[PDB]
């Protein structure tokens, strides 16, 4: 109902702020004419898209009700809404390792600072207005929490990369030497395209420059490995609970050696064949088993039975065969 | 056991032959000192990481027991095995698609052909070994058909990311004036980085080359659209057949309409309701449902004859419920 909400705003609010701050980037990245902002104005555009997957889900994940092309109803749309989050998200810290590897085996100087500056401070604080909005991970059942925590990587994956802009930034604004227009600034660390046009005059005498430090531009692919290193340690523990779910696996909740032991304890049954248990969304545990029971005249109180040993391990959606003879 | 086999070695002759040419295009890249055939060179290490998620799914999805740990067994690992490499592959004709708009703003030129054709055409005749041992689409139940559907598009992704080098490497070598060190090439395409270096005399008069033609350099970035206009057509088809599995949607076989009214129309059944279908993996087919019925006695042949409707629409995993009353 507003930005303080209910799942839908709440992801929308934030889509009317990153479609307006790549228009921020865009406009100086024309008036300035430095087409290295495009580049990174194309970088929220990977968290516009992000941003549609968690927001396309939660509209077809309220649709509980049994449809005749899904008979559960569409409440695991929003499992696999967070299914894929996490790999676009992993083939995206993918493509930052191997373009942090090129500027390793040939560097790359930035031009402008104090205007990278001027855009990357004023970026930080549009990410660190996602990490707020995102409570219960914002420090002031599992069905939807699930899916805004893929959401929650791709903005903690944007807050990183304006604090590498930042403290980018400000070591060249501050220990940069620089290569101008002329007067002995020979590059001994970039090759310099200009190799065959310095060759006319040694101009005047030693008026060294060697375009200052060299370790400073090996300094923004150091740090696309250490902000790699935490995104997929941060995206792991959401690619397998909810890619564990899909596989249909018994719930970590439940142990088999206590219920098939438990349903032979039961009075009149005398074995049990045939179990699945599995996990629709969060806590709507389904289970299923065939009975072999001998009176086919008791079977009115041995069934209340059994539906109270499944009750106490919390699961409700209860089916059961009894094969007489 | 060998090539022409059982989906085991198919795959993993085709990961020692992308590991043995990405070694052939490091080679290369540094014996001529070239350093633009590393970015082509990780094109490939895409196609390596895209082997093993179809090699992994394919180790597990052969523990079809009733394991303590997934009541099924592991027979949902290849379905989603291959909604893992078609989101991938459309986290990567996503950045094909940015990367090709860059290009346009502003032109970058090729230097050394017949070298770049020399490893293009040395690399179509590898990814079109890929797409002819991949029988069903190499024109000479769906388990794991699905799963090698795949890694066929990680080849046809890169079966014509060697036809845009062929036939770009052809257009340079056959048809660019090129501009070396001196006498008169302006490149009025490009912004010339040895712009202040060019003023110092007007050299010899009036020698033409103005870099030859200008179209050409937007023909590397006009290709990959309509390469990538191909792919996102050709993997949707997947995307939607083993995602809709995993939502547990009553398969396209099977109408809901004509199994819950010849269940009513079985003697001795009063009414059906609590009617569940999904499918498992390929052709298996899973039902259960509550049955009404109203003489506790003869519940023996009644259940034959509705374990013969299922049986007449091909599914076989029946589980029914009599609440007798």
């Amino acid at each position: 109902m507003g930005c303080w909400g209910r799942n839908r705003g709440r992801l929308l609010c934030m889509l009317a702020l990153t479609f307006m701050f790549m228009v921020l980037e865009v406009v100086v990245s024309r008036v300035t004419s430095s087409l290295a902002m495009l580049s990174d104005s194309f970088h929220m555009l990977s968290n516009v898209l992000a941003l549609v997957v968690a927001l396309v889900a939660e509209r077809f994940a309220r649709r509980t009700h049994a449809t005749q092309k899904n008979t559960f109803g569409w409440i695991r749309a929003e499992v696999m809404g967070a299914l894929v989050n996490a790999i676009f998200l992993t083939g995206l810290c993918f493509a930052i390792l191997l373009e942090a590897i090129e500027r390793f085996i040939e560097p790359h100087e930035m031009q402008q600072p104090l205007v990278v500056l001027g855009v990357g401070v004023a970026g930080l604080l549009v990410n660190v207005l996602g990490l707020c909005l995102f409570h219960h991970h914002s420090g002031f059942d599992r069905a939807g929490q699930l899916n805004m925590r893929g959401v929650f990587l791709h903005v903690l994956g944007n807050a990183l990369g304006s604090v590498i802009v930042v403290v980018n930034a400000l070591v060249f604004y501050f220990s940069w030497k620089g290569c101008s227009e002329g007067d002995f600034c020979v590059n001994p660390c970039f090759p310099d395209p200009c190799k065959a046009f310095v060759e006319i005059i040694n101009s005047t005498h030693a008026s060294v420059y060697e375009a200052g430090p060299c370790w400073v531009l090996y300094l923004d692919p150091t740090l696309c490995v250490v902000m790699v290193c935490i995104l997929l340690y941060t995206t792991y523990p959401l690619l397998k609970e909810s890619a564990l779910i899909l596989l249909q696996t018994v719930p970590k909740q439940i142990d088999i050696r206590n219920l098939i032991k438990e349903l032979r304890n039961v009075e009149g049954v005398e074995e049990v064949h045939e179990l699945h248990v599995w996990q629709l969304a969060g806590s709507r545990i389904i289970a299923t088993a065939h009975i072999k029971c001998e009176d086919p005249t008791s079977y009115m109180e041995v069934a209340k039975t059994i539906k109270d040993v499944f009750h106490n391990h919390g699961i409700h959606a209860t089916t059961i065969q009894p094969e007489f003879a």
